[PDB]
Parts: C-alpha cells; structure tokens; sequence
DNA sequence: GCGATCACGT
DNA sequence: CGTACGTGATCGCA
C-alpha cells in the first residue's frame, strides 16, 4: 500500500528516495507532469503535481543535490522540470542509463523492461497504463498512483543489484562518473535548443516549391504522362515498363529505384537525371523545410531536441523532434539549410568544433598497429597514405580516383570488413574488392591481427567493450547462418572503434562543461554530432574558445596516437565551416 | 496505424 | 545479403 498524499510532509523529504516524476507525453518539453511518487525508508507516497510543485520544501527537496534521488529517466524529468523553472539535483542513480550500460540490446525503455532484467515483474509497462498511439491517455488517479508508486517501488527495489552488476562488469565508473553526468549536461542543451532563422528557412522552402514544380514538370514531359514521382510503385512502371529502362536490381514486391541504381540508369534517358533532381529538392522540402518548421517553437523560434541517451547499440547519442543530427552538408544546396541556425542572443557566434578522423585514430591506438600510428604521429592525410600502401606508389602518384578508392577501403574497415558490401560501394566485383582487403591488411598487419583477435574474444566472452568499458553483447557470433555470424562479426570489429568514439566525446563533453564554468565563460554547448560539439557564445569568448575547446576536446584521453580537433565559427551553424 | 524504400548525417 | 550506427517522410495495404 502507499500513501495518497494531500500535502507534503517531512517524512517524504528523506535524503535517499526512488522519485517518479511521471511526464507521459512523449516529446517531454513543456509538457505535464502527470504525477509524482517518493520511495524511502519512511513509506510510499503518491504526490499531486500540483500540489508538491508548489510546496517550497518540496521544490526544495528536489533542488537539494544531498538528498539523493534514484530514478529511471531522469532527464525527462528534470527537463520537465527545468520548463517550471524548477531545478532538479541529487539523481544518483538513473535505472535507464543502467540498464542500458548493462546491455543495450533489451531495448529497455520503461521501469518494467528493466525490472523483468532482475525477475521483478510487479510493475506494468507504460503501455499497458498509457495505452498506444491514438488511445493515449492518462488514467484516472486511482490507476496512475498506482502505476507511479510500482515503479518507483521497483526503482528502490532494484539499484542494489543493478549497482552490483555494474560492479562486476567494471561499469560502475562509467554510470557515476560518465552517463550520469552526460544526462545532466543533455538536459541544459536540450533545454536550450537552438535558435532557428524562420524566415529564412520559409523563404527557402518558396524557392525550392518553384523548382519543384519545374522540375516536376520537365518529368511529365519526359514520361509523356502524369504520376506520383514520390512512388516507387508508379516509378518503376514509368522507368522499367513505359520507357523500357534496364532493371538493374529489383526490389522484394517490384524494382529499385535507389540512387544507386538512378545514376547507372542516366545514360539511357533524361528523365532519370530529372527524378534524382526532383528528389533531392524533394527532400530537402519535406524533411528540412516543412519539418524543421513543424517543431519550431513559434514563441522563441528554437528547435528543442531530444537527445536518446540510452538507444543506440554503440554508445552513440541520437537525436529526435527534430534530428540536428542529419542535417545536410554534403552537397551546398543542401548545406544552406545551415545557415538558418543562428544564434540565440544578439552579438553572438556559432562555434564547432570536430574530431578529425577519431575512428581511425582509435583504431590506431585500439589495434597498435605500428604503420596506423606512424601515420597519424606524422598527421599524414589518411586516405592519401592508405593509397600510397594500397597501390604501392609514393604520394605524387596517387590519383584522385586512388585516393577515392583508399577512403572507400578506410571506411570499410571501420564497418566491418567484408568484401561485398566493399564491392558494391565500389561498383566493382567481389574479387577485387578482397584484394582491395589484402593489400590493406598487408600494409596494416596489426589491423588484420585486432580484427582477428576481436572476433576471436568476442566468441569467448560472449561481448567486445569499448575503452571506457561499454559493452555490446554478439550472441550471433556462433550462429551456422552465415548472413547473421557475419553481421554479428562486422560489429565485433566496429563496436569497440565507433563505442569508444563515443565514450571519447561523451568524456570530453563533461570535461568542456566544467571548464566552461570554472572559466565563468558564457558560451553554451547546443549539439552534438557523434565527433563533432556545436556551442554558441558571445563575440567576445571567441578566441578563448578557439584554444579552450580544441585543447578539452583533444586531452579528453590520452591515446597512443593524438587526438585532432578542428574548429570553426561563424555567424550561423553554416558559416561555422 | 505499420513495414518497406529511400535519403539524410557520422 | 551484409558495408557500421541513427531518424524521418512517403506510400500503400488492411
């Protein structure tokens, strides 16, 4: 049983308690906290929000950094809180990010996912509470105090043996010391969004709208006929049926018409060119323009994101409502998409500031592979003397298409290694493709031994780590499918290279947040984007950046090879290049 | 409401 | 069938 509390007691204010902070809309900014519950040594107690958000000694029991709270997503939380001008401290322990380090492939995302990890099963699923999609719905008191004293029971219940198998898998460090912090510093830059040029971004979407219609019907007078060019259905009947175009792969239920298989088809008619056109215009419009103006706030003309700090399989972050993580640069029509990220004081710049080639410096440092290493102590241009051992020539003989080639490789072995996936990122066969292997394992010996090694450990132990000890636990690797032992091999090899990227910018993260404010410096971290940190600051901070962040960023670990950092700045996220 | 394509980033 | 890891949009079916 629990208590249903009409108003706050001392007795809920004890300096240890599980605390359900229960915000049941998805995207959490700005939105209701629909219920509180406290766990400690003195009951259980379901709170109105109402109520104990108005309650001084409540609020400052939450703000209290001694009384220690364990929780499960507490960055939900304290950014919700954090939109009442409340402050959240004191979360010690953080049920999701433990679960997650624990191992990341059980998808936990609710109280009861975790719980089931430790045969607790006395606490529902969200799901089932909340219902799905359109059904969606906070239940009546009775049924959610219910719901958020279970939950905060089983986060009582649970840090102790979480904590212990932490322990074991020398994780604890990695919880307190590193995912903990981060949720904390994630919950300030979401919290602060980023300040988005509205105007401009509608008077882009205009011109595009102009030169989608153009471009749309240059395709009818191309195909004789009206369709939905957004269609792969009426597409493919268009381009293989109609005009006759090879099919050069076919899809499950009908034919490809991917980029790749566009551009082989160019030669044999114009409107494949048109299509390509169309679709990059198309997605720029519909994802970039339309969408990023969907979840601009039309009170501050910022973008709040949401950081995943507990999803992916690598210990990589990812981005959502909008993802600021994808958005274009490669190709300048769509990179000007950046220039309506501005920032959001008068007088201020953007700063960015990215790791140079931090997967294949880790590789270096994580295989000790004396050429790698050699290779990066000289700040060699990589791909350049990838080529040069490739092809056995010297630097004046590589031509751009061998550098091409030898950048294709390099990204090759950061993924896992295989050949065909090689070949058809070449457009080149099998067969060349493992020579294209051979000779890079030649040139790298102690790559080919740490990609042997790992597939080889990761079938003993049953998991590979990455250098701040993340895991990623490969049960495929003794699969008899050949398809499935492969996947699981290809990321024995990437896991510890693109997870220990990771753990690199995650530390340094925390390292720039402290010295930002031990500097008493203005300037806000606002993204990240997997090896890069964006910030804006005043004017006036620039060229203490320009020394301070690099230097964080490049001394966040001391690796057997240097850690690079460039950076940039600007007046928008665009001219911060 | 839900897989399958496709395309964007690192 | 496979390059690694993500998110979002569009379509099409039931």
């Amino acid at each position: 049983a629990f208590t249903l509390a009409d108003r706050v007691t001392e007795e809920m204010l004890a300096d240890k308690a599980a605390l359900v902070v229960e915000v049941v809309e998805e995207n959490y900014h700005d939105a209701p906290i629909v219920g509180i519950a406290v766990v400690n040594e003195h009951g259980r107690f379901f709170l109105r929000p109402e109520t104990a958000l108005a309650d001084p000694q409540f609020v400052a029991w939450l703000g209290d950094e001694t009384k220690k709270k364990s929780m499960f997503d507490s960055k939900r939380a304290a950014v919700a809180l954090k939109w009442k001008g409340i402050e959240l401290c004191g979360v010690s322990f953080d049920l999701l990010l433990a679960a997650y380090l624990l191992d990341p492939a059980q998808g936990v995302d609710d109280v009861a996912a975790a719980a089931k990890m430790k045969q607790y099963e006395a606490v529902r699923p969200d799901e089932a509470v909340y219902g799905k999609g359109a059904k969606r719905a906070v239940p009546d008191e009775p049924v959610l105090a219910e719901h958020l004293v279970r939950k905060a029971a089983a986060i009582w219940a649970l840090e102790r043996p979480f904590l212990d198998e932490l322990r074991r898998n020398e994780q604890d460090r990695l919880l307190v010391e590193l995912e903990q912090p981060l949720s904390s510093i994630l919950a300030e830059m979401e919290f602060a969004g980023v300040k988005v040029d509205t105007k401009r971004l509608e008077q882009m979407g205009e011109e595009l709208a102009e030169q989608l219609r153009t471009v749309e019907q240059r395709i009818y007078e191309l195909a004789g006929q009206e369709f939905n060019i957004n269609s792969p259905k009426q597409l493919g009947v268009i381009l293989f049926e109609k005009l006759q175009l090879p099919v050069l792969k076919k899809t499950k239920t009908g034919y490809s018409t991917s980029a790749d298989v566009l551009e082989k088809l160019a030669p044999y008619h114009e409107i494949v060119e048109n299509i390509l056109h169309y679709r990059q215009l198309g997605k720029l419009q519909s994802t970039y323009i339309e969408g990023l103006l969907k979840v601009v706030r039309p009170d501050t003309k910022k973008v709040h994101t949401i950081f995943n700090q507990a999803l992916t399989q690598t210990g990589r972050l990812s981005s959502t409502e909008p993802n600021l993580q994808n958005i274009p640069i490669r190709l300048e029509e769509g990179r000007k998409i950046r220039q309506a990220f501005v920032p959001s004081e008068s007088d201020w710049l953007i700063f960015a500031a990215d790791y140079s080639q931090i997967e294949l410096r880790v590789l270096a440092h994580i295989a000790e592979d004396d050429n790698l290493m050699e290779a990066f102590r000289r700040d060699l241009d990589i791909h350049t003397k990838t080529a040069m051992d490739i092809f056995q020539v010297s630097e004046d003989e590589v031509t751009p298409n061998m550098r091409r080639q030898a950048k294709a490789v390099n990204f090759g072995i950061v993924y896992g290694i295989s050949d065909y996936g090689l070949a058809q990122n070449l457009n080149i066969s099998r067969k060349e493709a493992a020579e294209f292997i051979e000779r890079y394992f030649e040139s790298f010996p102690g790559v080919k031994r740490y990609m042997e090694n790992i597939v080889q450990e990761a079938k003993q132990k049953g998991y590979v780590t990455t250098l701040l000890h993340r895991r990623r636990y490969l049960p495929d690797i003794t699969s008899r499918n050949f398809n499935v032992r492969s996947f699981a091999e290809r990321m024995a090899m990437n896991t510890p290279i693109q997870g220990s990227a990771a753990d690199i910018i995650k530390k340094a993260m925390i390292d720039l947040n402290a010295r930002l404010k031990e500097e008493r410096l203005q300037a806000r971290l606002l993204l990240q984007v997997h090896d890069e940190l964006i910030l804006e600051a005043p004017k006036e901070e620039m060229e203490r950046l320009c020394r301070l962040v690099p230097e964080v960023m490049e001394q966040a670990v001391t690796l057997r090879v240097p850690l690079k950092v460039d950076y940039h700045y600007g007046s928008t996220w665009y001219d911060a290049k």
